[PDB]
């Protein structure tokens, strides 16, 4: 239970340059680092945002070492805020998705990751879904590519409820550690 996540950001590639270490969520770390082109995650998972106030592109980083921003699929080396993602275990993660908003339309339930929603469910978009686990990732393009959205053990009734400006979502995966 009592763990201790920690993430280190470096201004240059190969963990060179000024470094900044964080052990909790930080809404604005720009005062400690003006840019980050590489990151090291010593423990725990973390969500990073391109602009302050958890806004702009969002990416989930599992424990590991990333000697360059491209290793984290970063679009650039701009990061204004970071939050620690908490993982929930317990037993078997199950997700239910609905073809229309407000949990309406045809419903499909699965306990496995989905690389291509259109190939698996023949659906071009997702407007609502109820996942009860704690850490789920949704991706805008197939094969877990494009902008990613982090879902919690809550129910999303509208597409904008998961931070997306469009109901376009093509793949999703469960987070485990």
């Amino acid at each position: 239970s009592k763990t201790g996540g920690k993430i280190s950001f470096y201004e240059d590639r190969n963990f060179q340059g000024r470094r900044y270490d964080c052990d909790c969520d930080c809404a604005d770390f720009r005062s400690y680092l003006s840019r980050c082109n590489s990151i090291r995650v010593e423990g725990g998972t973390w969500a990073v945002y391109e602009r302050p106030n958890f806004s702009g592109h969002m990416y989930i980083l599992p424990q590991g070492e990333y000697p360059e921003y491209q290793r984290w699929m970063g679009l650039n080396d701009r990061l204004g805020s970071c939050r620690a993602v908490h993982l929930s275990s317990g037993g078997q993660a199950k997700i239910q998705v609905f073809e229309k908003g407000d949990f309406n339309g045809q419903m499909y339930e699965t306990t496995e990751d989905c690389p291509s929603i259109m190939e698996q469910f023949h659906l071009r978009e997702i407007h609502s879904c109820k996942v009860v686990e704690g850490t789920w990732i949704f991706y805008e393009l197939p094969n877990y590519r494009g902008r990613q959205y982090l879902l919690d053990k809550k129910e999303y009734r509208k597409p904008v409820d998961w931070g997306a400006a469009s109901p376009a979502i093509q793949s999703f995966r469960r987070i485990v550690e």
